[PDB]
């Protein structure tokens, strides 16, 4: 029993709570790894709920202290040939996509290769190429983004099909616990100078599905993965393999129709509470992550929060929801 | 006085369209300025209709054809000290934002300010500072981003309010063809290096409107305006105070509930026919831009249209619409 990894990331306030003179309800200390939300009362006295995680971000974290902190240990994890699994879960609007994708710096100040504002799919494509640049593993990247929404599958990187194409999902035959999602596009990576390009063919294709399905970004779930296949030749001339696959999985909100989601929290209620049923088939989610809860893939919970009282609510519905998570045992 | 302006361009086919070899049923003759639509049947015998316009441009035309014959033309009017309209016109899919706005070349290949694919919005803004930070001329230019959904009024620039804020809009007791937009943020661009992220923050809350709203991309219209104030100082030692207005419309697509758009079309036909009666007060759209229909400002249409089979019908319609606004006559 290796508990998942779950950690919490605040996000600072935009120019409007700025200039509207925001008090934060959310107190991040990240050397006691603590959490701590006021819940009522005033200035002089006050409720607050406290909540401790394997690492604490608050809303001052750059991306690339993220990065550092999360993500490379989990790449290195990936490179020796293990499968990992980052989620990022939280309510709309308390950075998500920021975490997982990022964004441009204003009036094009940088390259993508570096931007602080990067997040951790850009950081993570850019990283492979580096650590494996002539350290003898010979090796190939491949991504895909495949995308909940209403229970259908959207291919959000094949060039050729148009995005509302649905994409059909089976048992795998050869692996019991994994799917085959017929259409598919597997994308090689062939190095470093292909990545952004790749990735805005995704970023149109994200436009055009939301011009088509209604809340599209609040609703879907997306599952960007890359796949690195090695091959090191020993001194002997003997050839070893690994395989390392990375998910990176961006949910739909959390705020409070998904069965996806909701199926999710089942899944984590029935591993945590350790009943012997759990209900991966009620999802294409769950069916499809199967491995990473409660499996044998390395997973970590980057649980998102706002510092606005606006949201004290769901901010305490998220801290309540990964601090439960912290007990899922995978192998 | 001067009759509305209307341009016809045609897009080129896409990835997709060249991969199944599709034939465009559209031949484009700009000198000429005539549009040919094949109707009905075959390649080696065929009915046609054609129409003649104010100008026609093909689909081998680049964003700079564009830019050097229609939008130069109509700026050069603008600092001038006049008010100048352009709107862009025609079904989903056919170029209107790309003509209007324009994309980035993929893979960081170019600034804004060199971008190819540019439309009139970043051309134009960039052209008022290069010809204007030259001669003799003390100038100012404010931004706005008005956009109208299911008639309702969204500022698409303000970068400390959220989209979700709608605008409510009075007649203006001074202007008789006027109307005051309460809260409507104008951005004072102070130099061409803060033009791009000014329209970054644009981006932005387009992305978010598109989550709010559905199929907002598509069923919105947005009024983009420059007004540019200029104290220009003569070689002489004269000084000439002006003040150019410019409004970038991008309309609702046109296939086959917008009560702006309806309403365009029954202003458009009461202005032809001139039937005393012209309906402006029936929608917010008619009501925003009542001097650029029959009023005193230039107005010129660029109507956007396909060349695939798949889209004779509304093409036809395309045509015929922009057809009749030939006959309108501004002042
Ligand atoms: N760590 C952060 N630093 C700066 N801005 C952030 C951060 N996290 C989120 N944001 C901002 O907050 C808003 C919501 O972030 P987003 O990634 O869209 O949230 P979600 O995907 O959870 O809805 C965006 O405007 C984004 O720029
Ligand atoms: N003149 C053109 N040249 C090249 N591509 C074009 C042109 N006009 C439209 N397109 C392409 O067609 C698709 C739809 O264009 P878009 O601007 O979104 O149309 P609209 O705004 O009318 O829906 C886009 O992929 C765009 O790049
Ligand atoms: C900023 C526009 N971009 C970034 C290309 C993105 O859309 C994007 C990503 N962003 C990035 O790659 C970067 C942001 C800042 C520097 S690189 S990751 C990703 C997308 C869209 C779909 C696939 C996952
Ligand atoms: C490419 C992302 N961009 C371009 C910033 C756009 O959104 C954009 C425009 N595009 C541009 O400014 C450019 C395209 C290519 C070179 S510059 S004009 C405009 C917008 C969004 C809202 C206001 C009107
Ligand atoms: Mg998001
Ligand atoms: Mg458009």
């Amino acid at each position: 029993g290796k508990n998942i990894q779950v950690v919490v990331r605040c996000r600072p306030f935009n120019l409007a709570e700025r200039k509207a003179s925001a008090h934060s309800i959310v107190e991040c200390d990240p050397v006691r790894k603590e959490v701590s939300v006021r819940t009522g009362g005033l200035a002089d006295k006050s409720s607050r709920k406290t909540y401790t995680f394997d690492m604490v971000f608050g809303a001052s974290t750059k991306q690339i202290d993220v990065y550092r902190s999360v993500v490379c240990p989990i790449l290195d994890e990936v490179i020796m040939g293990y499968n990992c699994t980052i989620f990022a879960y939280g309510q709309t609007g308390t950075g998500k996509t920021f975490t997982m994708e990022g964004e441009r710096s204003p009036n094009e100040e940088y390259t993508w290769e570096e931007d602080p504002l990067a997040g951790i799919i850009p950081r993570t494509l850019h990283q492979i190429f580096e650590k494996l640049t002539d350290n003898g593993t010979e090796f190939s990247v491949k991504v895909s983004l495949l995308e909940i929404y209403n229970e259908e599958l959207f291919d959000l990187l094949n060039p050729s099909s148009d995005v509302s194409e649905r994409l059909q999902m089976f048992d795998d035959p050869r692996n019991k616990r994994g799917v085959i999602i017929k259409g598919l596009e597997e994308i090689t990576v062939h190095n470093k100078d292909e990545v952004y390009q790749i990735l805005e063919k995704g970023a149109a294709k994200r436009t055009t599905a939301a011009t088509l399905m209604n809340a599209y970004s609040s609703r879907s779930h997306s599952v960007f993965s890359v796949t690195i296949h090695m091959k090191e030749t020993t001194i002997d001339g003997e050839e070893l393999v690994k395989i390392g696959k990375l998910n990176l999985v961006d949910l739909a909100g959390s705020e409070n129709i998904n069965q996806s989601l909701l199926t999710l929290g089942r899944v984590i209620t029935a591993l945590v509470e350790r009943t012997p049923h759990v209900p991966y088939r009620e999802s294409k989610l769950t069916r499809i992550l199967q491995d990473s809860l409660g499996g044998r893939t390395r997973t970590s919970i980057i649980a998102t929060i706002s510092p606005a009282s606006l949201n004290l609510e769901e901010t305490l519905s998220t801290l309540e929801y990964a601090h439960r998570a912290k007990n899922i045992l995978n192998k």
